[PDB]
């Protein structure tokens, strides 16, 4: 006698203030990744780490893919673009969420890619072959502020040779849109030594991860992570061993802050 | 040259499957609570606990107020109703989010109150004096399933004498909509001994909290918490000392699960 269930999820966007900038986190969808792709750890310990965060793995680890839209006043900047249809119908929702968040793709004047992997770059092209962001300058990493006012490059090579993170600064606040520094929040904060099979260079990716985590924890900066649980926004805390992820708490943007 | 900032936040609803039931978490807004209202802990340790979770306290702890709408197939059930205008304009958004989530208040056939505090009960009445949920049977705690199919009472006295939690079970899964078992996730999971000044009976509230946390951790049940960071959904994990909150990871409702 209840009405039919609605099913539908809330739209995959989330707003956060960062000084005078506005951050809109955008969800692309998810992909199931086998836990066996994580290496450098015993099966038992891996499963314990997953169970600790109540992450199911029997049918693979459901992994989020996020992109970030930052309105700096000077520019509307999109970092990564999701996967379009490259990895199937559970992904490709970034542009839809961009629209849901109150912007249009024609407004994006800059697209920054952390790296060229499908789940970051395929979203540049619509199903009919038309450019998803037709008015944007697209920045591809090489295998005021600096790049733009308030926006600078933070090299983070390893996952791919040209893998790059982007730093946004406004009003004393900093946000690092870090790309694929890590793929599994339940394992690689606690044990950054753990690597991903599809890191092009796993040793290097691991070195960059250790460094970036140390810096993020030390400087208490905000992090925006392509494969962290959506909205993928939060801080890194140093633990006795390894690190912990602290996600932002849902909040409207406050005028009195 | 960027467009104007949108400001607006994504609507405050979140969908989760629980067996054959559908859970819609609903955000009422927030209230700033002084950290001085938490007792049983030194100032220093309290501040350390807050800083650990990156919770600002200089202007009070911004605290979420959540309600929960569960479609059990048999009933559309709302647990708590937010504050309406009882605590000012930063609250009172539950009904708005209920509408945003695709339901209408006329559809709610049952309202369960965890307790009679303003931030749970004031939402029963619209600004013009009309009933917010005019077709609902309202269950006030006394100072199949059992109450309804799949729905049972879990007494949790202390915060108020009649304070009550509600258990929903479907398809082997359980969700406890627990009310005000705790008020600050950054302090009272790690240190359940810490009490709230406006618990009517702080010793009793603390006993109920210890018991409920132990049970939630042991039985691995889902928890829906009125003052946990929205959507307020997740699990409780037992630590060497005290407990930890593990929030659900954003996900659509999956057909293949
Ligand atoms: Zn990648
Ligand atoms: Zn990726
Ligand atoms: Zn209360
Ligand atoms: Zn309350």
């Amino acid at each position: 006698a209840a009405p039919a269930q609605q099913k539908t999820q809330v739209p995959g966007y989330y707003r956060m203030a960062l000084g005078d900038f506005e951050v809109t986190a955008l969800y692309d969808g998810y992909v199931d990744l086998p836990a066996s792709l994580l290496k450098g750890i015993d099966d038992k310990d891996l499963q314990s780490l997953l169970a600790r965060m109540f992450v199911a793995s029997e049918k693979g680890v459901q992994t989020a893919v996020n992109a970030y839209l930052i309105n700096t006043g000077d520019n509307l900047v999109l970092i990564d673009t999701g996967a379009a249809q490259c990895f199937g119908p559970t992904l490709g929702v970034v542009q839809t969420n961009l629209k849901a968040s109150g912007y249009q793709p024609e407004q994006v004047d800059t697209v920054l890619l952390t790296h060229l992997h499908p789940d970051h770059a395929c979203g540049l092209v619509n199903a009919d072959g038309s450019p998803a962001y037709p008015n944007a300058t697209v920045e591809v990493p090489q295998a005021e502020g600096e790049l733009l006012p308030g926006v600078s490059l933070v090299a983070s090579p390893g996952h791919t040779p040209g893998h790059t993170s982007y730093l946004f600064k406004s009003g004393g606040q900093s946000l690092l849109v870090w790309g694929d520094i890590l793929l599994n929040h339940a394992v690689q904060f606690a044990k950054p030594e753990v690597v991903f099979e599809f890191d092009v260079d796993s040793d290097q990716a691991r070195q960059s991860r250790q460094r970036i985590l140390a810096e993020a924890a030390t400087d208490k900066l905000w992090v925006a992570g392509a494969h962290l649980p959506f909205p993928g926004l939060g801080h890194v805390r140093k633990e006795a061993q390894g690190y912990a992820w602290v996600p932002v708490e849902f909040s409207p943007i406050r005028s009195d802050r």
